[PDB]
């Protein structure tokens, strides 16, 4: 068996409020790149650019969102 | 319907983990079912553990992952 990178394209942002969850996968046997996949509240799955400052900012706003 | 949308998935959080142990992370912001953001790290060998999302070392780990491919 062989898996590969599942992102064809990476996007520069999504709206914070629309994120249901994100998965962040570092490089490994499957893929040389970190992949960040946002699942949005309508079911969409989107690949985000993990190096984009807005994407890192969104991630941070999520990590910090808890009360 | 499903358990993960009806309650938090975490029974407790850790302050850090060896980052090279991490195979992947899922990050879920709070919602009706859960007051906290949850960061579930699946470690090599398959165990899922939660990381405290406001631990500085855990935010630093996630930044390192995001920045792996920059020069």
């Amino acid at each position: 068996s062989e898996l590969r990178c599942q992102c064809l394209k990476t996007l520069p942002r999504v709206d914070f409020k629309n994120i249901q969850s994100l998965s962040v996968t570092p490089p490994g046997p499957h893929c040389a790149q970190t992949e960040v996949i946002a699942t949005l509240k309508g079911g969409q799955k989107v690949c985000l650019d993990p190096e984009a400052p807005l994407v890192q900012k969104i991630i941070q706003k999520i990590l910090n969102k808890g009360k």
